[PDB]
């Protein structure tokens, strides 16, 4: 418990490329690097020689593998991968020691699905079997590791942007990658790791929404999504509220939509023009809550791979939703999280490892007292 020194720095990836670890697939193994995808629940890693792919899992080569004659087909807004899904042994080779059998979807097809340049070739689903491609009977990999080991039931990520890096102890904390306390959320429902948000500041300044609109239809924890997306009404009063914060500079209004970059001369980023956002969680107690601070060194991402200029490029990552608040690597940049699946509930440290500057830090704090949590759900 609290130390897991094997386990420190074993994710991997590049900006605007999300996070990876090394996983084995097969007898022997077959090394595939994994994104770590808290946001859906399917274990699916290439299994065909698609032109973007270091490597892919060649199921002929492994004598443990077990079809399950049946196949699955997975469209999301952008991008779909078709697979067949079968059973093999699995290891985390920077995890624990253990090996077990796992559900696998070999992608045999695949759209707008893997990214040109990535290092990564399968994504690994932490969330619950309620959202699993093709129903609920398709156990997730976390599932089946606590099922057939005794390695405790909760994982924790630690993700420090911009190559990039961090770490996922499974099975435990490492007291080493926060400062201050762990402050907890109820996980509302088992499927997405949904939260509820019930009050949001830009510079310390409340918004003033009905708390329902923050979780309209939900919020969730994604590791596999960059931005802070908040429900378009939402976005609508922030993206008001952060303008006229920084409004000693003036942006083109594609800006604000991520529709267009912006750009200052290197070593000269005005931080402190740009305000901090707070979102305040349910806490474990009735009528108390906490607090999340995030700086602009999260939500304005560098883009280096701009061929077409000089400058350090930058661009607004909070932007509208129609599924909910999606708090992506925007938000778990600034934290340690701890997805705390045996008792339901998330934690939130400032992380040792996240970006700031002398000025200001990400931040966890509280308690506060918050009245009517509870009608902040949408049902
Ligand atoms: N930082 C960072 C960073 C950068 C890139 C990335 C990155 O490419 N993720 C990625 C790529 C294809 C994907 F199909 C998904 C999916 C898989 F289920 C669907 C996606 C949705 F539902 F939104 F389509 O939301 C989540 N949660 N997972 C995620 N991830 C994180
Ligand atoms: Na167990
Ligand atoms: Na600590």
């Amino acid at each position: 418990r609290g130390s897991f020194v094997e386990m420190v720095d074993n994710l991997r990836g590049k900006s605007g490329q999300g996070y990876y670890v090394e996983m084995t697939v097969g007898s022997p193994p077959q090394t595939l690097n994994i994104l770590v995808d808290t946001g859906s629940s399917n274990f699916a890693v290439g299994a065909a020689p698609h032109p973007f792919l270091h490597r892919y899992y060649q199921r002929q080569l492994s004598s443990t593998y077990r079809d399950l004659r049946k196949g699955v087909y997975v469209p999301y807004t952008q991008g779909k991968w078709e697979g067949e899904l079968g059973t093999d042994l699995v290891s985390i080779p920077h995890g624990p020691n253990v090996t077990v059998r796992a559900n696998i979807a070999a992608i045999t097809e695949s759209d707008k699905f893997f990214i040109n340049g990535s290092n990564w070739e399968g994504i690994l689903g932490l969330a619950y079997a309620e959202i699993a491609r093709p129903d609920d009977s398709l156990e997730p990999f976390f599932d089946s590791l606590v099922k057939q080991t005794h390695v405790p039931n909760l994982f924790s990520l630690q993700l420090c942007g911009a190559s990039v890096g961090g770490s996922m102890i499974i099975g435990g904390i490492d007291h080493s990658l926060y400062t201050g306390s762990l402050w907890y959320t109820p996980i509302r429902r088992e499927w997405y790791y949904e939260v509820i948000i019930v009050r949001v500041e830009i510079n310390g300044q409340d918004l003033k929404m009905d708390c329902k609109e923050y979780n309209y239809d939900k919020s969730i924890v994604d590791s596999g999504t960059t931005n802070l997306r908040l429900p378009k009404k939402v976005f609508e009063a922030a993206v008001a509220s952060i303008k006229a914060a920084s409004s000693t500079e003036k942006f083109p209004d594609g800006f604000w939509l991520g529709e267009q970059l912006v750009c200052w001369q290197a070593g000269t980023t005005p931080w402190n023009i740009f305000p901090v956002i707070s979102l305040y969680l349910m806490g474990e107690v009735t009528n108390q809550s906490f607090r999340i601070t995030i700086l602009p060194q999260q939500y304005l991402r560098p883009v280096e791979d701009v061929a077409t200029s000089q400058d350090d490029c930058y661009k607004f990552a909070i932007s509208q939703s129609s599924t909910g608040t999606v708090m992506g690597a925007v938000i778990m940049e600034g934290f340690y999280v701890v997805f705390d699946r045996a008792r339901k509930r998330i934690g939130f440290a400032v992380s040792a490892c996240h970006v700031h500057d002398e000025f200001r830090t990400a931040a966890v704090e509280g308690p506060f007292v918050t009245l009517d949590m509870e009608d902040c759900g949408y049902n």
